[PDB]
């Protein structure tokens, strides 16, 4: 993972390392965070060309800190199940429920 922006939010690579991270934990210990349903599996509807094979897994990212639980917010960090970093999406600048590539993703 590197640094990225997702919209207009600038998330440095320690940022992306650190969500990244916590998703790979949680999907090992077969586990979610708070009393959300992340992370999950991320179907890549979309058709993003990412770096890795999937199978894929979704969780959010944030500003101030590895997400708990409650509102995602609208950015994403994508890893497949061998714990490998795929890229950052966001529903920023995409319409409905579609995602769109943060800087670097595509
Ligand atoms: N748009 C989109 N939704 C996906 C994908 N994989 C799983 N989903 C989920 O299917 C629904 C469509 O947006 C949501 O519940 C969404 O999860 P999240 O909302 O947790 O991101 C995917 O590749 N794209």
């Amino acid at each position: 993972q590197s640094a990225t922006t997702c919209g207009s939010t600038n998330y440095s690579a320690s940022q992306v390392r650190a969500a990244a991270n916590a998703a790979c934990q949680y999907y090992q210990n077969d586990d979610t965070a708070g009393s959300s349903t992340y992370p999950h599996t991320y179907n890549n509807y979309e058709g993003f060309d990412f770096p890795v094979d999937g199978p894929y897994q979704e969780f959010p990212i944030k500003s101030g800190g590895v997400y708990t639980g409650g509102s995602p917010g609208a950015d994403r960090v994508v890893i497949n199940t061998n714990c490998e970093y795929a890229g950052a999406i966001t529903h920023t600048g995409a319409s409905g429920n579609n995602f769109v590539g943060c800087s670097g993703t595509n």
